[PDB]
């Protein structure tokens, strides 16, 4: 990693130790912080964050601008993303943008954990909060933090329903629980940030998808779209897609764009007469 010297940083506004957008000796920045006390495992996992996205080049992976590690406090500072949390940005921007980009949105997002999944890195908290969106409306996965546990776990919080039933059952996270998450990423985006599942409580959906429940299509989801993100929801983890599989399908239905035309069909949960 890159060490930056405090006089080349400029915080400016809280955006999330806090996370400040800044500015960079000029370039905007995001900047995350480690206040004085932190303990050891908080630094190890802190400086950790640093050391995994350095690690990684790939266009929709957040890049690593550099490390105040000599200085306190301590910072990351990444590239700044300018249109933030892929959730937040498209629960404000519901129904602004077409088919194609919305799939082309999820080709980076699949593109990203391709590589994180071949570089032997298992994210285990995919979810559209932490998908990064640029200017470019370029998707980004972030959020490389250590210290993850799922939320109502008996013994940061990963959420049981984005989570794929053998991370929760038997705790076993792999690339392929991955993939069941970025079903559900495929759904936040195609929904423009619906909540998963609605108002089921936890153990609710739980019991749905073990009695085979899955999500309902999106309204005016492509049929191939719907048919991909069903599956990367099946309980048996062999019988779901590979990233590899996923970004060569959603490279194809890109590439022959009047594919996404043919809609799954929507159930209306209201009909009017
Ligand atoms: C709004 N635009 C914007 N742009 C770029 C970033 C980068 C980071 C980030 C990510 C990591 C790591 F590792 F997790 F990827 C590390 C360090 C940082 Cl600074 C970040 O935390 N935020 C804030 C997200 C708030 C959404 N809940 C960003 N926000």
């Amino acid at each position: 990693t890159t060490e930056i010297h405090p006089s080349c940083v400029t915080r400016q506004k809280v955006i999330g130790g806090e996370v400040y957008k800044g500015m960079l000796k000029e370039v905007p920045v995001a900047i995350k912080t480690l206040k004085a006390g932190y303990t050891e495992k908080q630094r190890v996992d802190f400086l950790g964050e640093a050391g995994i996205m350095g690690q990684f080049s790939h266009h929709n992976i957040i890049r690593l601008e550099g490390v105040i590690s000599k200085y306190k406090p301590m910072m990351i500072i990444t590239e700044y993303m300018e249109n933030g949390a892929l959730d937040k940005f498209l629960r404000e921007k519901d129904g602004e943008f077409s088919v194609l980009q919305l799939v082309g949105m999820l080709r980076g997002i699949a593109a990203g954990m391709k590589y994180l999944a071949n570089m032997n890195y298992v994210h285990r908290d995919l979810a559209a909060r932490n998908i990064l969106v640029n200017s470019n409306l370029v998707c980004k996965v972030s959020d490389f933090g250590l210290s993850r546990v799922l939320e109502d776990d008996p013994e940061g919080k990963i959420p049981i329903r984005w989570t794929a039933p053998e991370a929760i059952s038997y705790r076993k996270f792999t690339s392929a629980s991955d993939v069941w998450s970025f079903g559900i990423v495929m759904w936040e985006v195609m929904t423009y940030g619906e909540r998963p599942y609605w108002e089921l409580s936890n153990h609710e959906v739980m019991k749905a998808i073990n009695d085979g429940f899955r999500l309902p299509t999106p309204m005016d989801c492509p049929s191939a779209i719907y048919q991909l993100m069903m599956q990367c929801w099946q309980q048996e983890r062999a019988r779901r897609p590979k990233f590899a599989d996923i970004v060569s399908i959603l490279d194809k239905l890109i590439r022959a764009p009047d594919s996404l035309k043919t809609l799954a069909d929507f159930d209306p949960r209201v009909s009017i007469r």
